């Protein structure tokens, strides 16, 4: 039965992330837009086929769900949980709707964003807008290849899409976003070897460091989680650089999709609160989260009504 | 011959415009950067050949010129002249240095901008930063094809590059920038036929309206100027959309290059002050200028040799 | 179990449509060719992989089916039904075989057509041959984007392929073709807003007109059908422009695939005969059908086993 | 003086349009000629840099005299019919030529539509061919077509009128012939026999060596040296065309040269033969059904009307 | 399914074939590498996505299987069988591990091969290393299109992947490799028509010769085998040219995958030993095999978990 | 101009370098081939236009020049001069003819090489054959971007092509080749920072190290040469990786073109013999030259008229 949104997108080099809150009285305007967003996606993107690769994934937060709909809630939907670690904090910030807009070119992203916000004028308040761009060798702002170990094909379907465990919402997914700002001057004072020790992979060749040399507090060490049976727990990420040279903002916009938020939240706890072997993820010594929100991205059929 | 900077670039779909002023004491840091900016362009761009098409054109304002260099000045170099029209105004805003960075993708522009501003930290103050993107059919924010009548090839070299009239600065050019914000709601209330009358060309097919029907106050009518020579006076433009949907900013970043500022300045007078037959350019009823600066972009050799 | 033909093709920018009748005595030659047409598609196409995207969909008409095969007929196969509306007429023209050839380039289409017709000469008579091309950004000759609301992925498979309702023929599809010629002079005398009222979508941006404003005799209004159960009835279309400038022929070659012809036929009745609120589809005031035929496109394994 | 785009990049699509000028049509035509470059930019600019749309406009001998007064190009005359013992090169009407080329047919067709829209009621179509590149620069006989064309400066020198006719410098002369091929007869030859007709190898496009290339091969007869020992060259941009239902398989020949004498010498050798060769063997499988000669002026000549 | 390795790869235009033997003591080094080969594939390939199309298929020979693993063997796994025909011989040459590395560019192949062999240094001995390149119309060194009749889609999965007949090893496949060197001077002395009679297809157009003219000793005739049920038995091939102009080596590296080696072995017997109708495959009069090995390529899960 | 060979090629991602010696008696065969090498470039290349970008540059050695040609010699032609440094040695190896073949794909290079060697069979002896491939981000085998500071456009024409200083040979160039093998084990034992000190540029970003930190014995410091005039002396390099993973050969094939050999030879003396402040180029601590030859690459017209 259920047609998912375009959560599993091809590689795209541009993105717009748009996070808004729904104002008092705005619920009907929002409901109308949600039922049309797929046809807007086609209107803007069809004529730019096949290279445009335009898609929009729409997500709805826990409090907004209760304002918009009655009846069943997705089983895993709750507000993003703040993490107050000994050193680093993951903040929770307001957000009722997410539009994750991706394409091969920024203009297509912007054209679709314009149409969406045009219909929502007067009903919502912008909280965050980020124009992301991938570097040409899939590198992020820290200079490392970003995306390598994402699951693909059936492994990805199994990791990201709600199934039989919550059958009313099958084909949906849960998205966590965080906007990170980096301290680039501190980062660039590390040697490459030191940087590799923070991430857990070689910088130029993107080969994973072996088990015997990878630090316990490296990013890859802490975000590798096995579940009860010893299989790996996976998420699908599509992190995007963004910034402004004039204001000295250099950032990574983190977005992670998973079939239940528990996987993403466990990775976050390991990063921010630590383990027995690690105080915290070393990447956080160069990266500060300034937003944090959780959304449910329903199956596309759910929005079509 | 001297080597010009990459004023005549291929079509590029992304740009960063950076305008800065030079702080007290900043001149030495700036001069060092100017002499390396071509090698930064190659360092960032060479590994992304041949698709990247990264280039950087560096321009220097009138006041800055005198702080940085002694000796001759380019003949046409002066501060941007405000035009206070009956209805519309072309404002002047501060700017000592211009970096016009272009490529096929934004990331390359950003990488080069990062390196340039890294070398200038503590010597300059940012005045403007715009990340521009072209729409997929060469359209601008108003929905019209933008660039069609630009000169190409030898006609472009002749229109844009200083020559024997100022031989110490041959291979340079003059750049005018203005950031425009549009009233999209007003524009979208016009019919297509009305919009065509404001521009002077057909929207869908980009065919110029004939002389017998194009209004005197259309954009194309007012920006067509013939010189005393009988010849058309031409500039080279590379206008770029930009914006922010959350702030409702929809804009066109205008940049026009010419061998002398007099050509560009004449067009601006016609648009803002009008003619015998036209109050002002109708495009300005949907577009407000919020910056305005003039720069000289020297030949590449001039910068290398510092 | 069954392998369909390439009804669900990627976007392709060239097509040849070939419609022939089977002469008396030609049946054996045709049956031989049918069993080899997949081989020929590989012979011509393989060397241009992966970019060529060459495919041939072969369709058989109602009367030809009875000449070629005995045993079961697909449940929905009949001759195209002529529609005699008060103003506009959908003609039925002869056609026994359809070859719908698509690729990313016309040379591949032509090469495969040449091989097919080479085997069939002496057994068939050509009735229609159209060379189609993609026009800009998926536009048709009326200047509108064409294909936007086609179904994709799973919804496409369900709308187009025969399943358990006719299990001997599962994996087949029904194709309806009509060649349309446009009155471009009349069309271009409309304003863009009036054209948008004929189609039901915005011209430049391809955004559907809202329920508030979309006329009931617009093309989009009349070709939207909900079935008894409230769900939409969808077809898959791959309309191609064609023309000749010196003859003033500007055309749309319509082809629509569906799992039963009744969906397509309902859409046709609405367009030509009208509804309570709409006399006929306004697009027909600028479009004349000069061919009309219906074919069954069997699963690929049906053709291989002859 | 700026030439028209006679020297085009390689393009995979073309439209050739040949028309006659009706009585009274001269003024409409002159107005169009002064706008044709503008139309080329309007249709082509939005598809840059890939589109490579160009239009070369040519004027026949009788038409020149109806449109213009004063001095005429030195070599401009009606195509000369050649009545050989076996094969004939016919002359057919044509006052104006539009040779429209691009990387896609749609651009060609859009420009042709605009041109003919302006000429409606002043001209009568004589010939319209939509050409396509066939595979790896092959023609309808299955041989690579284009290999020995001149390039760069050698091409400029072979095709552009210069100091020998200074009032018309930057112009060129175009000869067109539409050929139909008897493919059934051609395909009855072995590959080795076909190679003997053309003078090059079929699969590899290597020229046959001088000791085995026949005197009546196409390459032998179209190789001409001038009195000073240099090669006389033309620039060709032959295009396949056809209709499978009518069994029409064709080559649209177009040859540009700085004087029609070069092209005409080649044609005489092909149709009328030499001491050692009755005629070009390619003509035993190829019938000319059109023949016209045009002068393609410098671009400034057309702008200034 | 279990997840197979990338046996069914898109068309790729470069390859490296690496065949090694495992030295005494090398077993544990090899086992460690096998369990990381998929992650090396992603490390080298990810940053060149989506155009890179880098994949590595790893296979294990019969004798090596017994050294490396205890427990079940794949049912079809045995050493390549030498064929000593009346005229032509298929030699068997040593090989424990196969790395079949494919991409759209040689450098990706080479980078992955470097990482693999860097981990194996001192545990293995290289027996064969071939750098292959496709000619631009999918042609091989004899000038014929190579790969036309390969199965695709479901037919390919059914032909190449082990299923319920050996359920512990489902998702695996069997690969046979042979390096062939060609006598190009002799081949070029045949007419095209004679060459077509050797292969069984037309050279220029790649159309199969009809049954009435195709010789019984042509390559296509002898490699067509039907199974008990009258269905064709198919393999998947990805033959690659290679060579050295200075040494006058012009070669075809044959690799054929099948769900059981019996299919491939039948074809080889027909080619080298002949049949009642055919002395041997005429292609062997212009081609000499200088290597021959058989490998099992396990499902990707099998490699991960050990 | 006279017409030069394609010394200034676009970026190409494949190359074959072929060096041969002329056997005695072979001179007539070679002169015949030289006069046809341009037509063979077109025969192989034209059908792959415009993407193939196949070119062949043909170079002749000092001693071969004397055997092949009647009259005057290019002024700078002599045998490669061996350099016997205190630690490292640049060897001179035999080479009469160089074919420097480049394209976007290796098959086109191989096809042209095959045709050339076909005509030379029996008259020449191969000395070296290298199949080169570029890494995906213009990197060399040491992991550094390679080519960044090459001259471009007019500056390239002036650095590379013989002009009025030797007017009978205007439009020619001089090529130096050296095949280098690297000690990758040693190199990979250095930290990135230490590697950056050997080369003189940053590894990841390719930014040149600043003057106050760049070592005197870095590659970039030693290969930067100013002439008498204050101006920089430039060469045009097209270095290609090559190798074989089984034999542990990881190589850079150096080729440098210049309008006089003096530029290239100065750079070589600085690398191998050192300066006041540098013993030798640190890159040579990880790179061994195993060939070395010098050739004159005539204008295209010179070769055509033989
Ligand atoms: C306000 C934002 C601006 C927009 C959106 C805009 C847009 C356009 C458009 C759509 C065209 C027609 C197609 C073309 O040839 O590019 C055009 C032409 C032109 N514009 Fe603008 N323009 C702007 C500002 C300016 C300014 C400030 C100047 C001069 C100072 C200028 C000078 C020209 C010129 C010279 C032409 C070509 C006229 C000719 O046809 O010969 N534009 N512009
Ligand atoms: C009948 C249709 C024609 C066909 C199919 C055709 C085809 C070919 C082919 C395959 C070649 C060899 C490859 C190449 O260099 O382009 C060639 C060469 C040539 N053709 Fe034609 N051709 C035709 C008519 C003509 C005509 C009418 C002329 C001259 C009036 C002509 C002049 C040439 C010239 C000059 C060459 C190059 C000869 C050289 O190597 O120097 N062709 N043609
Ligand atoms: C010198 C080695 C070889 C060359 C150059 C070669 C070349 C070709 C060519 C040109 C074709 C026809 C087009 C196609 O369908 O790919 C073909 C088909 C085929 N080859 Fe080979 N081949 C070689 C060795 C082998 C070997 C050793 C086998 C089997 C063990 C084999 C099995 C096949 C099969 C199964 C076909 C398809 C037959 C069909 O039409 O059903 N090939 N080969
Ligand atoms: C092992 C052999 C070689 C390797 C791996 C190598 C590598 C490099 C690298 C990585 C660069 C910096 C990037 C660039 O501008 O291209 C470079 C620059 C350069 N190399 Fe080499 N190179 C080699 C041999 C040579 C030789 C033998 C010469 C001269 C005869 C040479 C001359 C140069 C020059 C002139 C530059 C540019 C310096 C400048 O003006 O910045 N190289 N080389
Ligand atoms: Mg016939
Ligand atoms: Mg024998
Ligand atoms: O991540
Ligand atoms: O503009
Ligand atoms: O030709
Ligand atoms: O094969």
């Amino acid at each position: 039965e259920p047609e998912p949104q375009m959560v599993l997108s091809p590689l795209t080099s541009a993105a717009i992330f748009l996070v808004v809150t729904i104002d008092s009285g705005g619920e009907d305007t929002v409901r109308d837009l949600l039922s049309d967003v797929a046809s807007l996606e086609r209107a803007v993107g069809f004529r730019a086929q096949p290279d445009g690769r335009l898609s929009c994934v729409t997500g709805i937060g826990s409090e907004a769900w209760d304002r918009l709909f009655s009846g069943a809630r997705p089983a895993g939907l709750h507000p993003f949980r703040e993490l107050d670690g000994p050193v680093h904090r993951a903040v929770a910030t307001p957000g009722d709707l997410l539009f994750h807009i991706r394409a091969s070119r920024l203009d297509l992203c912007f054209a679709l964003a314009t149409e969406i916000m045009g219909r929502l004028r007067g009903a919502v308040t912008p909280q965050d807008e980020v124009h992301g761009f991938k570097y040409f060798d899939e590198r992020d702002m820290l200079g490392f290849v970003d995306g390598t170990e994402n699951p693909t094909g059936a492994a990805a379907r199994r990791a990201v899409l709600v199934g039989a465990e919550d059958p009313a919402f099958a084909g949906g997914s849960y998205a966590v976003v965080q906007k990170y700002l980096h301290d680039i001057d501190a980062w660039e004072g590390l040697s490459v070897e030191a940087q590799e020790r923070v991430i857990g992979r070689r910088k130029m060749t993107d080969v994973e460091l072996s088990d015997d040399v990878k630090p316990a507090d490296s990013h890859v060490a802490l975000t590798s989680v096995t579940g009860p049976d010893g299989s790996d727990l996976e998420i699908l990420r599509d992190n995007m650089p963004f910034g402004s040279v004039g204001r000295e903002e250099f950032g990574t916009y983190f977005i992670g999709y998973a079939r239940t938020p528990e996987v993403t939240e466990t990775m976050l706890e390991r990063m921010f609160l630590g383990t027995a072997s690690a105080p915290h993820d070393r990447i956080l010594d160069f990266s500060t989260a300034v937003t944090g929100s959780l959304f449910f991205t329903p199956a596309a059929d759910f929005l079509e009504d």
